């Protein structure tokens, strides 16, 4: 079968054949569609069906499908799980799984950037004080001093669900919430939860606006430990306007490298539950979400306050104002001080040209139109009238629940 | 089964049971999903003449009663004989309601039971059609006090023999193109605009000119007529601040009236059921100025407020569109035109879904149409999960007539 998509700016017409190739379900039925919904231990008997697909589109990739080399590794991989119940992947597996994963991922509007993702092999690490310098170093060669690069870390698969790593940070580098006696938030009102067990862990908290948080790391599904980032690792942009002069007084900065680290990632059936990655900023993200989510630091107000604006209605589109000219002096700070960040403009168009080119020589790009029309200015970016197909192709990132509500503490 | 929708700004969750009563089909299956696509006999008339009969008398409260038993037996017989039936005063009044509460697309229906219902199912000619319409228009337009209205024309029959209105929108701007090689007016219409000429209207050929109206009775050859333009209730575009807006020299309508979508009440089909509002801010000042392929703006505001148009990421688009946007609220405020603003729009739709969970067991939305083309995040539906299914009544899309009928 074949699915076509249409953009509605260019009548430009597309055709999919990769979704037949796609196993997991979408939440969606023919009765309900549930494309904004947030969230909509395996045995031998399904694992080596999971393996086998996978090292399938390996060996095709590479153009060896059908090799002595393709069979002789389908039949050590299947003697293996028969044997040990699991099996492990060669490094050059690991690479084009973690690679394909990113490449898979429909929320992902930086996907241009697919082929090019270091990957550090932490298949070797133990305990918690290695986890800890195996991630420093992903923070310092993912920063590069500013020229930021894409990598991700991988730690052991889980085995019995028993011995799981895990990063319990949601984020390599985030700032610190406290909730006050009187209700107000200090700090990121997102991190509340995750500031609270690390000061019952033992953190001393300096209790500013901007702290950034220790690691909290599991190995081998021990309780986990905490560590902090050495902050000359820790790249940080002060916040200022190009042509306001008080919004320095604002005291806003953030920082340079977004790494995601509560994911789990699935190649071949096997699960890593640890998988830190990172990449760089999309302006919005900061300037829009993080800034200005009622729910984040919420500076609409003060921002328009110090800007004269007419805040008596809404009608007045002052929340809209304020919100282009925080986002203005995002993209300044960022580009000022050689921390690479990209534009919602400039990274939509890139997308386009990634989804146009990947139908062309994959058949098809799986995307979440939910999350890949940026969060302002939605139409006049050109994925707003494309028309999209999602559905869940494998190697993946998967969410997974935090892990203080499933652990089993120790003691 | 019982589903649950939550909001992430406010930790509010609420439990849907209405998609239960879910009849249509969604476009999306277990392996793909779908919700970015902008289009995804006797036997069977009779359930879905039951279907309706029973959720109308129900919200009577007289479900299971003589009258109920009574009216079902009365149009299965009518079925039987006649091959279709007729609707009730009080069953077309609270159809069409129903069809806009179900709009899973609409923003605006917390308004959907002050709806103004126009019997028009004795009209026959394009002339009575044109008559209906004048009228609708100048009582949905109520000297810019905008009130909600639809006028429904005669039901389907054999199909050979259907009322349409060909334009769009009751009052939209002609389209042209030139031999400059760009175009001139509103693009998205040029089709239209030359198939009216090609049906002998006088173009003035200018940016903004009212297109004819260009109506289908009974299945008859489309004839043209000109809205009286005293009811053409326009509003020239100032900004409050902005002296130099004004020579842009743009305007839009008062009325958003959309009349190419059809409506279908206990399985009848009516064809031409043009309805109206009034316009969120948004619609106009996004979508209508800035699109590309409209009349595309931007680049000539951003030149007149000397932003530095070098690089895309000094986001010299994004402070014209706030500009642009903050003057079509404006100037419609100031001659006293209905028009809402989107926060304002999503925080009354946030209060809707609220009270038809409660009332109704939930409320089907489009997330990708719910969330305004601008400033998504700002507003609360950005944040708001919400479950998209299809409940009779409804409005459907349908085809362009003319690649449809024969001449
Ligand atoms: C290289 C520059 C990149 C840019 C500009 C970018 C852009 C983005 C953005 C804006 C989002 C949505 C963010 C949000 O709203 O939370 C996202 C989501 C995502 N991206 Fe990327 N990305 C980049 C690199 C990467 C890399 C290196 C990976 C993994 C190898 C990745 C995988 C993902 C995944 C799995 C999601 C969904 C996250 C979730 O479900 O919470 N991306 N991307
Ligand atoms: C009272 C003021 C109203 C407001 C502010 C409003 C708001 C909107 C908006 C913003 C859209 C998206 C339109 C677009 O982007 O093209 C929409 C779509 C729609 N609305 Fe409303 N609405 C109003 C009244 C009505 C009425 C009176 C009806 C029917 C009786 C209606 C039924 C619909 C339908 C069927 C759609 C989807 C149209 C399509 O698929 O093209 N709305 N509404
Ligand atoms: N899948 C789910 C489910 C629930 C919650 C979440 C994280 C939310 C999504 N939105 C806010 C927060 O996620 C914030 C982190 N997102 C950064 C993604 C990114 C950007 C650039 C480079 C890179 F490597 C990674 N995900
Ligand atoms: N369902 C479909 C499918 C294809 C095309 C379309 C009309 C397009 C969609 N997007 C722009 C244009 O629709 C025209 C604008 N629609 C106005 C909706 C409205 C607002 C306020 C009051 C009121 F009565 C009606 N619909
Ligand atoms: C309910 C809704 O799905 C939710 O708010 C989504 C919408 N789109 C998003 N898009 C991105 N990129 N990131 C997000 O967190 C969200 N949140
Ligand atoms: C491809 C995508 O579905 C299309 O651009 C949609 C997105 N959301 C929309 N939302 C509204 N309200 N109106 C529209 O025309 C569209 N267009
Ligand atoms: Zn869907």
């Amino acid at each position: 079968r074949f699915l076509k998509v249409k953009n509605w700016e260019t009548d430009v017409v597309l055709t999919d054949t990769l979704h037949l190739k796609s196993t997991l379900e979408t939440g969606c039925t023919e009765h309900i569609c549930m494309g904004s919904i947030m969230l909509p231990v395996r045995t031998k008997d399904q694992l080596f069906p999971l393996a086998k697909e996978f090292l399938d589109q390996y060996y095709s990739s590479i153009k060896r499908f059908g090799s002595k080399a393709h069979m002789d590794r389908l039949e050590e991989v299947n003697k293996e799980i028969e044997s040990t119940s699991t099996y492990q992947l060669k490094d050059t597996e690991l690479i084009y799984g973690a690679k394909h994963a990113w490449r898979n991922a429909s929320r992902c509007v930086g996907r241009i950037q697919w082929s090019k993702l270091q990957v550090f092999d932490a298949r070797d690490c133990t305990t918690a004080h290695g986890m800890f310098n195996y991630i420093c170093n992903h923070v310092k060669y993912a920063t590069n001093k500013g020229n930021l690069r894409s990598a991700i870390t991988i730690f052991p698969q889980r085995t019995d669900g028993k011995h799981d790593f895990r990063v319990w940070n949601s984020q390599l580098i985030r700032y610190a919430g406290y909730k006050q006696p009187d209700g107000s938030t200090l700090g990121d009102p997102a991190n509340v939860q995750f500031t609270e067990i690390c000061i019952q862990q033992g953190w001393k908290a300096p209790r500013g606006r901007f702290d950034v948080l220790p690691l909290l790391l599991q190995a081998n599904g021990n309780d986990p430990e905490l560590f902090q980032i050495p902050p000359e690792l820790v790249l940080e942009v002060p916040i200022r306007h190009p042509k306001f002069d008080w919004f320095k007084d604002l005291g806003l900065k953030w920082y340079g490298l977004p790494a995601v680290s509560n994911m789990l990632l699935e190649i071949g059936g096997l699960e890593f539950s640890a998988c830190p990655f990172s990449g760089w900023y999309m302006g919005t993200e900061i300037g829009v979400r993080d800034y200005c989510d009622n729910s984040r630091y919420n500076i609409l107000e003060e921002v328009a306050k110090k800007m004269d604006l007419d805040m008596r209605k809404t009608s007045s589109l002052w929340k809209d104002q304020a919100l282009v000219e925080i986002n203005i002096a995002v993209l300044y700070s960022f580009q000022s001080d050689k921390v690479t960040i990209v534009d919602h403009h400039s990274a939509t168009e890139s997308f386009i040209k990634h989804m146009e080119n990947e139908y062309r020589c994959r058949g098809g790009c799986p995307a979440d139109w939910v999350w890949i029309v940026p969060p302002m200015s939605g139409s006049i970016t050109p994925v707003f009238h494309q028309e999209m197909l999602n559905y869940r192709l494998t190697p993946s990132f998967e969410y997974q629940p935090d892990p203080w509500n499933t652990h089993v503490w120790k003691g």
